[PDB]
């Protein structure tokens, strides 16, 4: 309904908690892994127009940069944690097909391999290319597309 | 819910308007640009399938349509309001790129692709991308600011 999957465009595989968990703690690595289950769904929180929070759905942990910096710099770990503040905001283009943090780097696999293998760890880096873009798609139809801003 | 908001042209600062200003605009309709705000060009996004939806008139209920009803229009097509609701009538609104586009892939464009039209200046489908066909969705309360259209 209001979850949906965080595909991999290039690789079609999914951005996860590393590990799995339904219960990660803070600061836990946000990976890629070809794998679905219910523990890598995630949820969009709206804050202001385009910025919200991107939220892990069986925890409630959203994604930070970590550290938590206003302005992270290339190659910063992304991470889930509970907090909830102004530098975890991000936007869901769904146009261009990327995430975008409100500092303006993006989310990448580390490495930015177009076939990261699992447990990659993802990062935040200013280029955009293809091995960036992520879809966002249903649950229960990982090929179609969901409208995230809901 | 829908967000109610203004498609603002964002080279020229004119907004979309039913031609005339009706509360109930007639079928056909035609969309045209004008520098006026009121509530009768006050503008829904009814969202259909993940990005595709229809662009409402909020007094009206009525919703864009390229006249004719085909499936691929042609470049040039006009932009017209109608009561009917079906797929041919699906666009999105990049509030990314700032542009409003249609589902077989054509741009809402002012015709003749001014930066600057006068005022009733009709719209049309073109698949050309550049400054002239830029929007920006913005609260009828204030012009310059952004607003979510698909909540």
């Amino acid at each position: 309904m209001t979850t949906f999957l965080i595909k991999h465009k290039a690789s079609g595989k999914f951005l996860h908690p590393k590990g799995g968990s339904s219960n990660p703690a803070n600061d836990t690595n946000l990976v890629l892994h070809s794998d679905i289950h219910e523990r890598m769904y995630f949820q969009f929180d709206v804050v202001d127009e385009r910025w919200g929070y991107i939220k892990h759905a069986a925890s409630g942990k959203i994604v930070h940069p970590l550290g938590g910096k206003a302005d992270p710099p290339n190659e910063t770990k992304l991470v889930l944690h509970q907090d909830r503040h102004d530098r975890a905001l991000f936007a869901m283009d769904f146009f261009n097909d990327n995430i975008i943090h409100k500092a303006g780097k993006y989310i990448h696999p580390k490495g930015g391999s177009t076939n990261p293998p699992n447990e990659t760890l993802t990062v935040m880096h200013g280029d955009k290319h293809k091995a960036m873009e992520f879809i966002f798609v249903s649950p229960k139809d990982k090929d179609k597309r969901v409208l995230v801003y809901v």
